[PDB]
């Protein structure tokens, strides 16, 4: 991997692994999500940051970057043995936080096979309180981002910025009692954000998975699943096939995630 | 990746990923297991086989290669960003089946940081019945294996060939109600063999994990966990070092799926 000529974006190639593919022998959306996360960490390393991509000033204030929303759109999933190239860049969206974008390409043809966007906020790692981005912290990141707007999703009022509603009981489909295992944790012992995508998809029936391909997934992150927590995954068809998703703690029903998926007939 | 000069073994390098490491910021044993599986799959591809590594004759008879035992010994876990190089080769052990071995090295120093061995059997994929390797099928593989014995574990009576006993109730520690999710399945919709290693380790207390490093793991594969099965993971201490006896069984009737042992060293 490497920063591009201007040093304002990062590129990396990946060869799709045998354990990374589904029944179609093409990379799963969780593998795609893990590769986006990997190129994001490598971009942070290449410029001196750090998976919290922190400055020494944020480390002193116990401040970290946390994902608020992830949106992924796949046109063609890379097959087993194929090389996929991913370009990524960050951009501030005012005091709200930062946006990280990705573009996925086929290394052979050069065609865009997918794109992603994510919204991040600044949080005190202990109090879990959002303190919003200050000027002296903002200025430390501005030299690693382009000044002109560079958007993976430029269309006005696109799918990535749509408001997601709360699923109402009874759900059409459900997957109950989901628990994370040690392989679901990251290096800081927190549940990896990709696990939540997997948990959302657990409530999609096998008939949909076998006859359709996932085109779009949008996920909101509200609360973390704290290791010894149990998750319920709820899904209702809202339609192509569209679904509304809800992740909640098995006990009291506290919301952890809300999302939507769009699927195309094979 | 590539076959070595003699075409009798395969080598591949891997850069350790951020999501592949644990709390020590070094590759987990499940990441190591996935990388062993990947270089095994790439060795099969490089010579014409197709993750069952079958010949057209085995495909006609509905025969597959299935793991009976996996044994991994790690001296140093590769850190995040490090390149690890893995060499792998197969060798027949008569009509019983074949053995796949691995040697893990640090690409910078060249020192062996780990090694692994596995025993595989031929099974009919429909009836699940085992049968001895026929001479016509055996001959198809002989040209891709060395003739002289080449062992990752040559030792007189090494840990890789020790018989594992059945854990007796009550277990000291347990992790109940484990279920696989879609990411735990392979391309043929079966539970990936690496998931079982993860399930065994789920019953090790967090105090052991935080104060020790896993040195050896030996796992026997007896029965598959199907998509809709639920697993109970049982562990009892059997011991400077800490040793454990492990059992994976179906939550309901208590049918055994795996039995294993781990050895851990103080940090
Ligand atoms: C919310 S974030 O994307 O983790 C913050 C960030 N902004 C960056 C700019 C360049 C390199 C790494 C960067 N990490
Ligand atoms: C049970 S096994 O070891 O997966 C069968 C096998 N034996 C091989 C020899 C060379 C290349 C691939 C090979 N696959």
């Amino acid at each position: 991997g490497s920063l591009t000529e201007d040093g304002l974006s990062y590129k990396e190639k990946f060869v799709v692994r045998s354990y990374e593919v589904g029944s179609n022998k093409t990379a799963t959306v969780e593998t795609i999500a893990n590769l986006l996360q990997e190129v994001g960490c490598n971009h942070a390393q290449s410029v001196g940051f750090s998976g919290f991509a922190t400055t020494t000033t944020m480390r002193k204030l116990h401040l970290i970057w946390v994902t608020a929303r992830m949106h992924i759109e796949i046109y063609k999933y890379p097959a087993w043995g194929d090389v996929v190239e991913i370009e990524t860049w960050c951009q501030s969206e005012g005091r709200i936080g930062t946006r990280r974008d990705w573009i996925l390409k086929d290394s052979v043809t050069g065609e865009v096979t997918g794109r992603a966007t994510s919204k991040w906020v600044m949080m005190n790692q202990d109090t879990r309180r959002l303190q919003k981005v200050s000027d002296d912290v903002r200025d430390e990141y501005l030299v690693f981002c382009p000044q002109e707007p560079r958007l993976a999703f430029p269309e006005e009022n696109n799918r990535s910025l749509k408001k997601i509603p709360k699923l109402e009981d009874p759900a059409q489909y459900s997957m109950i009692g989901l628990k994370p295992r040690r392989a679901d944790l990251d290096m800081n012992q927190h549940v990896n954000n990709v696990t939540y995508i997997g948990w959302v998809l657990e409530s999609i029936p096998q008939e949909i998975v076998d006859t359709h391909e996932l085109q779009v997934i949008t996920l909101d992150y509200r609360r973390e699943c704290q290791q010894d927590d149990v998750v319920d995954s709820l899904t209702t068809t809202t339609s192509d096939s569209q679904f509304l998703h809800l992740l909640r703690l098995s006990g009291d029903g506290q919301e952890i995630n809300r999302g939507t998926t769009l699927w195309r007939k094979k």
